[PDB]
């Protein structure tokens, strides 16, 4: 509360932190289905059924534009991106099974990173 802090936790590296597990899902061999935006004029059904796209490099983007306003914020972004691919992929897909892989991955380095 006003004049109640709890102790400051350096967060001076969290954008170099964030970038370089980007930089490894983008790496990942499953990362294919994630690399790019959903083309919303050849998927039928997307643009409707999905209120917020997101992919691996509108998070590049917006990470290397001061976007996000904390590392909380690339979070959810970047579970987004598995959230939106269980709603349009049936768990028994390649896709379905890349975004469950790529959201383990992901878990375990920020897990490993910061917790």
């Amino acid at each position: 509360s006003m004049s109640v802090k709890k102790p400051k936790r350096d967060d001076s590296k969290d954008l170099a932190l964030c970038s370089m597990i980007l930089t490894e899902m983008e790496t990942h061999e499953d990362a294919w289905p994630f690399l790019l935006p959903v083309n919303l004029k050849l998927v039928p059904g997307y643009k409707k059924v999905i209120k917020k796209p997101m992919d691996f490099s509108t998070i590049r983007e917006k990470l290397s534009s001061g976007q996000y306003p904390n590392l909380e914020t690339f979070a959810l972004d970047v579970r987004l991106v598995f959230d939106n691919c269980e709603t349009f992929n049936e768990d028994d897909s390649d896709i379905g099974r890349a975004g469950h892989n790529m959201r383990k991955y992901f878990e375990k380095k920020w897990t490993d990173t910061f917790k």
